[PDB]
């Protein structure tokens, strides 16, 4: 039996969460010879109300180069990297649930991902799976990817579809704690994008950049043209898409008309569609955001560290597309 | 004596700050004859402690049309977008201190600010004279203009300065309530992008596109590289800059070396230097970030309408530069 | 018109409701020639949920000396006690509802109350008239005085009635905001002794010492009890009692039985009810505890000063006894 | 495997982080072949952000009759009374951190004291040993016990020597979560009589009254009287004595001169300090005060119960003193 310490950055909504959920499940990390043991939580106010004991809330970074693991749900890129940094040098592992992070650095954060370090399910469709599925999908080479992976642009275009305004869904929507702290980074297409970025990484090219994803957003989107969708027996979403075009792979986020029986179309929660050779064509759904889902993701990953299992490792070398195929109707 | 009617979009950090200077300036308002009275307050969680009337709070949006005024504070471009066209069209005026909304949704406001119905001082240096010190320098004829037109990013490099750390510092400037949501927007140098588009719409062209400003932020600063740039006698800041290149304007915000002895070296707040002919040499620094900050420049904006004076023009046509010039070094 | 600063010390449940009834209602301050000015709010937690603005909170003590007003609603004594003692020697004016504080330091405390500089009407039934009603009482000499000074315990004993249980109803009502931050201060008779020694000061004898007064609680009540009182004709209330015993003003708390249709045991909320010579026999009713309440009371008060008026002197010499006439039914 | 089903009353500083040690430290209790099960736990507001999960939490009182052991950390003595006693009647042992509790209501709750039913560790000096010091300490017999037994007060001296103000000092204990809710309990010395009364009971004799103790806080002290103490060579320390006096046992907790050099003096968390024929001088030093501190308090004793041992039990008998003492010298 050992202890395992853990440096918690963020102390919000997933940090929370995560937090309790590890108290909750000590006696599961028994049954895997280890007692959970938080060193601190980062945050912001050490005084306020929160869902973790105010004694452990460190209003200031501490040094992490003990702990066994930290994990990160902070948000934002520059500071997080630079604490946890340290961290990956000296061989501690990462979990994070921080998808700008690893799209926006990862300069910085391959050569650790490489090396195993970086355990990020949770970054990708909260703890529905999603890097999971895509490592089973190696088996097999990708024709085309397709995926719902914004949850707040999800729930807004089912509110609007409903007839409710963007304005009145995206109130609800941060309510609900499904946005990010600007919502502009989930009704412009951009964490859509930085998650499409990390799927390419895992399967088809680890030099993926983000900044090769054409990325719009939902922002032209009416009550009014979801109706119209409709009645053409459609379903308007924003879709992040991943295909071959001229000996490239293509990465792009947009608002995309589905016919209304599609798998994407109907799925209950983010979704990831995936075609590919040999195996054919499958996809999984669940929850894409919230507290829970998150820190079931982050918890998937502890579990998987303690088990003797690495990280999620970028595709070791960027794969040949097969098709040229290039899909689309756009809106 | 007449209502002066308000409708009040966000009750945060800068909403809450002008709901309540409102209140404790009433008898200044007196002076025109109205006596303040809001006609609701938008927000996402009526639950929250705050310093607005329970009763005023509405979750959901509210009609606006019978107002005299909107006030905007709540963040983000399109939901706000959304909720003040049918005000704007009704010929309601807006005060808004939403750079981001200004900057990315232009194509919708430009006709508005074209006819006065837009007031945004606090849109750039909060309540530091900025648009107003710009819309006197129309004077004369521009040859550089060059701003540090980011508080937390100053901040950030004035704690680096003295050792502190990027996280730290950065921590800091959350808790000040300076920092954008999404602090990446700061710290990329996105949020001075965002400003610096505003002035060269204000000043040389109004059409002048956001996606134009060339933009760096403070990604590569360390409190050693401010330290050496210290012994060679200069400070680093982040500044944005509109000057002339082969007759175009270009706009772009990066870290640059000044000399320490600089007026925009020297400055504690937020600084704008200009040099435009014949005037020569001129200077405005002070707060740009905070509640109150923020609030002093809305209601400097609320009674520049009370006393007849329209809205923040854009430049009556655009003009190419006089000059041909060059920021400072960067780093 | 002029500015009047204000010092707020406790921006709790009385200081946040004080804080926004002052802005609310500055129009009609304004009629008394002044617009109120805060120059800060004495807190713990200064960033916090909370109904006040952030920035005008203070986590440390700050000078007084420059305030035109002190506003107290911290609790405790010696913590207020230092506070505000600098300001009252400079001859600043202290409006508090803090009842311990005058009940417990009155050495100290009192040469300033003579001189009329403090305001205390929210110390006893919160905005309800107590202190002016026994001002206007002093045309009379008093017989015997009994109130019903504590809200939280007249909730816990009416909710008993209804059979619920103390635990049950001493929860809500600490959820209500009534009671003391320990509720021991109101269970044990503590509270009510507070405010029936302030009342004792103004009316009968300005040195009456809090030691003095005998205090039992509720402690031995049970809704059995109170059904069998109810059974006999009668209510049990925990009631505040000032009357003459050999010579001297004798003032006790204690349960005791009340004919049902008397003032005291009918009354809608916190009674002081007198019989005095020769007016006869006068009562008021109201609302003794909660943040609007109170907040009501210390706005009375600062109106009282701005128009002019002194604070509650104590009595200006002990008066003598008229009858020996103690009174009672205990249970 | 069996459950040790846990009714925990209060979820606060010292619940909370109960609560959370509990989960922690499951494989440890594994180890008596018992897991942690909690039955619910009370609190006044089920909506405050906890680190208890939301479906445990209770606004009202619930059944307790079906655990095996009840954790009391709410605060107040007759509501927690009543709420345990029907627990202790069927043989529930209960532990409780809560002095004032077991110092104001030992006629109901010494009998079941004395049949092992009730631990206390966490009441006296959290979890720093000293009910168990002295339960070691009955190997001899008692000359004299002085203690520095009120975290808060020593807090506030400590910060005061260092010229920091009373009101600062306090406001920052406070935050520490050091001070009784009611923080006058601290500074006039009461808390540490309570914890003084059940140290005598302990010791010698098993009646003693809460109400013979002498207690006189620090309301007299002052950054100067500090000062000029440390300049004689003298700290000055609110000290807890229980000494004998004309062949009675006397209690008194006031300020005192300390020689610097004494035990007492150097001490800087809370300390209890014996003489006892034969053994001689024996001390003992820890923190008095936390949330964490007074969680390992009540898990040591939760520990004790698993382990087959009784609560703490009173004195055997009264007995009178062996020797005539003598406190140090007042201020
Ligand atoms: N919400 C969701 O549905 C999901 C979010 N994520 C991701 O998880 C991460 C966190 O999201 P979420 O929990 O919702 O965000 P929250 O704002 O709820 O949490 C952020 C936490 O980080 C602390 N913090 C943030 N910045 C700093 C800083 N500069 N210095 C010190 N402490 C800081 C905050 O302190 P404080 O509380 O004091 O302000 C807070 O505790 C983000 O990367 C987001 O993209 C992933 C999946 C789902
Ligand atoms: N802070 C500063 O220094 C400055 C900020 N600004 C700008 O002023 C604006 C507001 O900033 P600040 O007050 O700091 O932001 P805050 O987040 O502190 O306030 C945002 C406010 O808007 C409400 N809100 C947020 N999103 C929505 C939505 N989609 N629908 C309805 N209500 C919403 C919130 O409700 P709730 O409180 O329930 O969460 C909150 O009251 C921003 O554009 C910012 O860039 C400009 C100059 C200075
Ligand atoms: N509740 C009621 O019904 C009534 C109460 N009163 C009296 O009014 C007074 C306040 O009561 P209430 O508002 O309910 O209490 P609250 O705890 O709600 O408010 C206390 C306020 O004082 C601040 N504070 C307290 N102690 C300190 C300290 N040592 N240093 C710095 N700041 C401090 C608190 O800060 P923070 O919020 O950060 O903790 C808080 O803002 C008390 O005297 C009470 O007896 C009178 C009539 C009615
Ligand atoms: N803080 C310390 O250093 C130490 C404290 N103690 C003692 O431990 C006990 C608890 O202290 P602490 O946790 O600091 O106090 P807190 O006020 O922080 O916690 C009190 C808890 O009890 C709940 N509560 C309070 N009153 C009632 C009521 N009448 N009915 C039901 N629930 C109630 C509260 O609910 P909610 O959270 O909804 O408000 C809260 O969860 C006290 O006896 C204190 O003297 C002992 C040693 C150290
Ligand atoms: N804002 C994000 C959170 C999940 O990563 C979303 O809506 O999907
Ligand atoms: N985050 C912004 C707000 C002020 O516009 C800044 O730092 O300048
Ligand atoms: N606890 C007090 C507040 C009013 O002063 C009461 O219950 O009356
Ligand atoms: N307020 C108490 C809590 C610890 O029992 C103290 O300061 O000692
Ligand atoms: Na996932
Ligand atoms: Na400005
Ligand atoms: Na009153
Ligand atoms: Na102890």
């Amino acid at each position: 039996m050992e202890a395992l310490k853990i440096a918690l950055l963020g102390g919000g909504t997933v940090g929370s969460a995560f937090y309790n959920l590890v108290l909750e499940r000590a006696e599961e990390l028994s049954a895997f010879g280890v007692v959970p043991r938080f060193l601190g939580v980062l945050v912001r106010d050490p005084r306020k109300p929160r869902a973790i004991p105010q004694e452990l809330l460190r209003a200031e970074p501490f040094d992490l180069l003990e702990a066994d693991l930290v994990v990160e749900a902070m948000g934002g890129v520059e500071a997080p990297l630079r604490l946890v940094l340290p961290a990956l040098e000296a061989g501690i592992p990462l979990i994070t649930a921080n998808k700008a992070l690893l799209a926006e650095a990862w300069e910085s954060l391959r050569p650790f991902a490489e090396e195993g370090l970086i355990y990020h399910e949770a970054s990708v469709m909260a703890g529905t799976p999603a890097l999971s599925f895509l490592e089973t999908l190696r088996g097999s080479e990708l024709l085309e990817l397709h995926g719902i992976l914004n949850g707040t642009t999800l729930y807004i275009l089912q509110e609007m579809e409903k007839g409710r305004t963007y304005a009145e869904a995206l109130l609800e929507a941060q309510r609900l704690g499904y946005a990010e702290a600007d919502p502009t980074l989930d009704v412009e297409g951009i964490d859509a994008a930085h998650k499409l970025t990390l799927l390419a990484r895992l399967l088809v090219d680890p030099g993926f950049p983000f900044a090769e994803v054409e990325a719009q957003g939902i922002a032209r989107l009416t009550p009014e043209v979801l109706q119209k969708a409709e009645a053409r027996g459609e379903r308007v979403r924003l879709v992040a898409s991943l295909f071959g075009e001229g000996g490239r792979w293509r990465a792009a986020v947009a608002p995309r008309r589905l016919p209304q029986d599609h798998p994407l179309a109907r799925a209950r929660g983010n979704a990831l569609w995936v075609r590919a050779r040999p195996l054919g064509e499958a996809f999984v759904t669940g929850p894409g955001a919230g507290g829970g889902a998150t820190a079931s993701g982050l918890f998937a990953d502890l579990l998987r560290f303690l088990s003797g299992a690495p990280g999620h490792l970028p595709a070791p070398r960027a794969r040949p597309p097969l098709e040229e195929g290039s899909p689309w109707p756009g809106v």
